[PDB]
């Protein structure tokens, strides 16, 4: 009659690292780096992001042409511009804090377009109807921004400009205006009479004078002058007053909104569906709760933190190796025992010390993965041309923190993934001593982790082993005799 | 006659976490995480701390009329200002690179005031005693700053003004000066009789010139024109000349002073006191040597590091359990003995083990403080409204380096704690197996980590036993009669 | 007869720390820190640096009379200047965008001079002999750049410039222009004859007025007045402009340059030499393929990360310990046997275990530093003396990365250290165990590691002891007797 000490084995073909062995068969793992994604984008805290399908957003927020058919949302979550976005300013020019501006549009609580000057009435002794040009066509049409208006001089006369709004809202106002620089001195006075004009703009914490830039410059969009873009934030309560003798582009709309903490900006042709997540890819939207990614370095949202890793496997089970090996057998459990006597034999899993492992090791898993407690941030930034240093600061913070999460978390696998198995080993083993202790001298060691009777042991007895109630003294003697 | 080999246990009622089982109860530990401060502003590198109780720094380097009543110090460490610290500009208008003179400001070796330009002999052809205003009142009168004189026409005429300062001090001198926006040409004309007006200022590395930029603003402060303010450091044996035909606000003061590597700037409305700290935190000083704290991600000096964990416990001691458990009476020792024969019994503690693993555990402990080695710094920075990009680089970066000190200092401290309590089984275990290679068979296993003595093993038996001398020989006969 | 297990032992002086103990002496172990280097700076990415030894970037880019005798290269990886590197601006005034130029320039693919504006055709009314200054000297002569042409008027008369740059190479074209500013209106109407000039430049995405800034200011380089320095890249198939009345400083050379990637600046006095590297630090070249280095912060390549410790050695062999101790005579491996009889005596390795042993420390070795897998990076970043809120921004980066380094790689290396040691002693007691498992009651345990038999074991038995083949029946009968 004997009693073994062993081991679950099954079937499966994937495996661990660990710091001191590659390639180590398990019997289970699980997955701590998420390489995958739904291929859409989704909401994020419940709200839809602006899809800007033609247009970017100077385009949109300036009201191109081609932005006419565009439905806007009263509130965005982030914003999605696509990798052929072209429709931006179709009258060429300099828009100033463009980047400043995309980044405070980036996540709104509120949108309202409101009509802050209104065509009629605001601007009776100016010419508004001929504010158009050939840069900025609308089915063939001479036409211009739909959020602005081009005054023109009236009847040969531009008299002084001078209008304001006050912020009744309880919200802060978005506004815009543009500044235009003809190309020549013959068309300033067409268009002004003036000749030396000037334009004030101000709020009470905002005050510029602006003058007509006049030269010939190369052509873009068969414009040989420029027209600049300019906005402003005005707080409620305040007022903002525009005072000029020409040159102004006036804003016709402003928006009403509220800044929402803040996000980003997505590019990306995957498109917009109406599906919820957390984390927000520009390859599409991640659904998992684990640590780590291997998606892509810019994410929004509560994301996985960005490894370059391939494969994260943070083993759960023992070693999968079909005491000289694992028994394929012994399907309900990590440890067990196996049996034979002349009433019967098989498998049975040890259920306390089973039960022990799996607990322990499950809290161990879910300790890496809730540890890891991420925030909610947009991590990609937007800089222009002459920020380069910034934007390789920025990059710097990326590469640095990539490699510190790469080196970590490969290790961290590297690290648990040995131990776990020496674990196991070690649980196997107690159980072996736990066996030998109450056996004694009734029974003998024959290697590969099992025990071989000097007495008759009925499943009764082989119970009795197994549950820790063994008698020794009962079966001395018999054991004597068989010595 | 038994001897049996055991472990500490005390009424402890605190816990430690390990990866693998939650709610350890140990019967020692320390804490890796200061929570606590002394709810005071300290000095720091034992210097006290600049207090701007109801000014802001524009208001205190400007001389607001309400700073006057404020001692300047002639060093300081670190800026300290209100949560109500209103009195900057009373001039409405636009400080210029305010956010990086407040940096620059923020740590001084050496900081005096000095007159620059003489209020009686600089300024012979113009009317220093009329630059007030009700925008900028003293005790009901119409006032100004008291740093800086606005000079007015006398006369009806405005002569080019032409001053010079050569910086003759061995240290930087910081010039402040600024330039006047009237609401209307009258305004102009009254004040300055000129009326195209221009005002240039330079240095050997600084160049600019500037023209009034004249419109009707909103009111602030019942002010509709606007007043700019400038400032250059002047570096010694420099010169910063001054040339203008109006609009021209001139320095009186100026600043001799010598820039302390830097520092920062805190926010808050905890005192000042009388006290000495090396890590200043908004909420109160840190006294602590720990390597993390969860008081304030925002902190001047050699700070531990910020994680937003609740509790860093790092066991010292073994699992405080009243081998069946501990014992509760074996109060001078983490391991020893407890015996009992037929002259008496009682516990003892095996002292060369136990002060081994104290002396282990203990350098351990000083281990993982010790190395972390922080360095003296800011964290704080403070970005303007036109500068959100670069505000949200900096949260990146504190939100990057706290996600991962808050994710290792808590996998390292669950890393530690499951070790630390099978190292102190093993060192149990390993008694027990000392005891076991020397009685060999003069005694048997009873269970409970306890020996029963085939023999009478007296007083001086015992402690043969736990000094590693037994004569297992000299027993024998014994041992064989008794089986 | 007699048969021990014991461990490797040498003359080995050197240490490691680990968690819980200092100074333990190993007989192996090796550098994780790199704390040395070849004291040349060499060539990155097997392209040589730009060598300014007496000019800086501005100089050279200017053609500063004294770059000269500089030899440009067609291409570079990255560029050194000195600490003496003071050929700059020799006509005082501000570099515009200095610091994003520096940066754009560090790394090129190709760089040509060409030039853009011929001196003898392109400006036929103007005078090209006259643009000279005791500023820029060459060999006591007045001078002036190299690579721009100071326009002065010519038969009292400056007739409105105007030319233009088509840029039809495939590669961006960097062309430098400057706007002169004259100390008083006199020198204005001396050099450009209208007094109120006006410059100005634009391409597709650039346009700029510019106004002379007429003052005098201290002297600099006896200058009285300024010139100021301007810079824009021309996109392929884009076309620059250049209109002026007068104060343009035009172009005479221009380079056509392909940005590659980006790296970084060094200041050295270290020489070039013909050597290779994959990480250049200021002080010299780094050759390693370690993780960490305690050389220098600021490098440029695929560089270990700075680390500030001094000391990284992690062990790989077993306690250096002259089982009461090692045996220095078992040179031919880490553990083994040493044996005893009437036959000879003598030691020998267990090389089944020792290898097993190196195996799996060496690939534990070599999963510390493969997994750092670092990036090509830059590190250092320059700013003035107007943005040192990001200038601190990027040193609080830089100081918590390396804090985070240090502090992790401090850590990990006494996290390893005391279990490498623990392995080897778990593998000598593994050892012990094999043989105790075989002789059973054919031999006795005598303490330090050792078996005495109880039978006569020949060399035949000796070897069957330690190949696991021990027949323990055959010699059962023996061992009865002589017990
Ligand atoms: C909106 O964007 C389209 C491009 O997506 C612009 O059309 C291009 O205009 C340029 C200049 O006339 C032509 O050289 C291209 O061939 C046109 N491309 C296509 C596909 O038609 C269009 O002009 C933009 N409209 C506005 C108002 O900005
Ligand atoms: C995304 O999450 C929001 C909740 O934040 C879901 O909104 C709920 O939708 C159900 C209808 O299915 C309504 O009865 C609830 O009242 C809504 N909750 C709130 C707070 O408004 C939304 O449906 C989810 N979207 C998807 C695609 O699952
Ligand atoms: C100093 O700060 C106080 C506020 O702390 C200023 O007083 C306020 O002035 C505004 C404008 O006149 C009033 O609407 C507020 O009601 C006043 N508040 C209080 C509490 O009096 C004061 O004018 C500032 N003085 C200077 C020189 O800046
Ligand atoms: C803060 O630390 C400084 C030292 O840096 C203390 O200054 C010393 O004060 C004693 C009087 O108690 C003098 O005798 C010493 O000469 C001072 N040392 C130096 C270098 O000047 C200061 O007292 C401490 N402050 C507090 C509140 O403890
Ligand atoms: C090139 O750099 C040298 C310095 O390395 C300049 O020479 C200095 O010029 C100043 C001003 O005339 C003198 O006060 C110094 O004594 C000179 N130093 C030396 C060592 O001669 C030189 O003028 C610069 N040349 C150009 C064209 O920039
Ligand atoms: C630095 O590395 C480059 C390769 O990137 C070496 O260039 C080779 O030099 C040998 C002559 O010794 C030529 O036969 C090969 O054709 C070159 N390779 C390439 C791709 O051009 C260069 O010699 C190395 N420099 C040093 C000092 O070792
Ligand atoms: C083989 O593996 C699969 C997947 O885990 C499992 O469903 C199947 O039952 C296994 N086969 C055997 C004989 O265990
Ligand atoms: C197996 O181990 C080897 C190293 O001996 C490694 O190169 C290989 O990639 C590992 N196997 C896989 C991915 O199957
Ligand atoms: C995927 O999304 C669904 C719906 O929100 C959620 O129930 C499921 O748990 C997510 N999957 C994972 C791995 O989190
Ligand atoms: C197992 O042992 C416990 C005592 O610890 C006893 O109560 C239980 O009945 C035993 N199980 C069986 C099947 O006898
Ligand atoms: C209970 O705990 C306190 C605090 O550690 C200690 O002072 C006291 O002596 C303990 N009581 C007993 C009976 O051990
Ligand atoms: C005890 O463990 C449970 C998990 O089983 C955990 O939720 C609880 O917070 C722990 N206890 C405390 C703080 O007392
Ligand atoms: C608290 O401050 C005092 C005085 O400087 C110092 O002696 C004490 O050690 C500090 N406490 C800690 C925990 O460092
Ligand atoms: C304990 O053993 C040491 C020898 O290692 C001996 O010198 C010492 O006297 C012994 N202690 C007692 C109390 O006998
Ligand atoms: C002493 O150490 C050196 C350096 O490792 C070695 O070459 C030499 O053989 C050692 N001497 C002895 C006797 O082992
Ligand atoms: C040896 O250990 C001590 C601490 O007990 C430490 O101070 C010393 O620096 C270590 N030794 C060296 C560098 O030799
Ligand atoms: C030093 O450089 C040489 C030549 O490139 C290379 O063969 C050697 O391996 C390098 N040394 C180290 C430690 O990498
Ligand atoms: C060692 O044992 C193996 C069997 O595992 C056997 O084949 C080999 O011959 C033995 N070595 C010697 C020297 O007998």
């Amino acid at each position: 009659d004997t009693l073994c000490i062993g081991y679950h084995a099954n079937n499966s073909t994937d495996t661990v690292d660990t710091v001191l062995e590659k390639n180590v068969t398990v019997t289970h793992s699980v997955n701590l780096l998420e390489d995958k994604h739904n291929g859409k984008l989704c909401k994020l805290r419940g709200v839809a992001p602006l899809h800007l399908g033609k247009c970017n957003i100077a385009g949109w927020i300036l009201g191109n042409p081609e932005c006419e058919s565009l439905s806007t949302a009263s509130s965005w979550s982030y914003i999605v511009e696509t990798s052929n976005s072209d429709n931006g300013t179709c009258f060429p020019g300099d828009f100033i804090n463009y980047e400043e501006l995309r980044e405070q549009l980036s996540s709104v609580s509120s949108f309202e377009r409101f009509e802050i000057f209104p065509k009629t009435s605001s601007w009776p002794n100016h010419d508004s109807n001929k504010g158009v040009t050939a840069a900025c066509p609308h089915a063939g049409a001479k036409s211009f921004y739909k959020n602005l208006i081009w005054l023109v001089k009236k009847g040969n006369s531009y008299p002084k400009l001078n209008q304001s709004y006050i912020n009744d809202k309880g919200k802060e106002v978005l506004v815009l205006w543009g500044i235009h620089h003809p190309s020549t001195t013959a068309d300033q006075q067409s268009l002004y009479q003036n000749a030396d004009a000037y334009v004030f703009v101000g709020t009470s914490r905002y005050s510029k004078k602006f003058k007509p830039e006049i030269a010939t410059r190369p052509k873009v969009r068969d414009q040989e002058g420029r027209m600049n873009y300019y906005w402003t934030l005005v707080e409620p309560g305040d007022k903002i007053t525009f005072e000029a003798t020409g040159n102004l582009v006036v804003p016709r709309y402003a928006f009403t909104m509220e800044r929402n903490a803040g996000s980003g900006i997505i590019i990306s042709d995957t498109p917009v569906h109406d599906c919820n997540t957390t984390c927000q890819t520009p390859e599409g939207a991640i659904n998992t709760s684990l640590p780590f990614q291997n998606i892509h370095p810019i994410t929004i949202g509560k994301c996985p933190k960005y490894v370059k890793s391939t494969k994260l496997r943070l083993a759960t089970g023992l070693r999968n190796v079909p005491i000289e090996g694992g028994w394929t057998g012994m399907v309900d459990g990590w440890y067990g025992y196996h049996h034979q006597n002349e009433q019967g034999s098989g498998y049975a899993a040890d259920l306390k010390s089973t039960q022990n492992a799996i607990d322990k090791i499950t809290n161990k898993v879910n300790s890496v993965i809730e540890k890891m407690n991420t925030q909610f941030t947009a991590v990609g930034k937007e800089f222009n041309h002459l920020e380069k240093r910034i934007e390789n600061l920025n990059k710097k913070v990326d590469d640095g923190f990539l490699d510190i999460w790469t080196y970590n978390a490969e290790l961290l696998v590297l690290l648990e993934n040995e131990r776990t198995l020496d674990y196991h080993d070690s649980n196997v083993k107690n159980l072996y001593e736990k066996v030998r202790n109450q056996l004694k001298n009734n029974a003998k060691e024959i290697g590969n982790g099992c025990f071989e009777f000097y007495h008759k042991c009925d499943n009764t007895c082989m119970e009795s082993v197994k549950n820790g109630t063994y008698d020794y003294p009962k079966y001395s003697e018999e054991a004597k005799l068989n010595r």
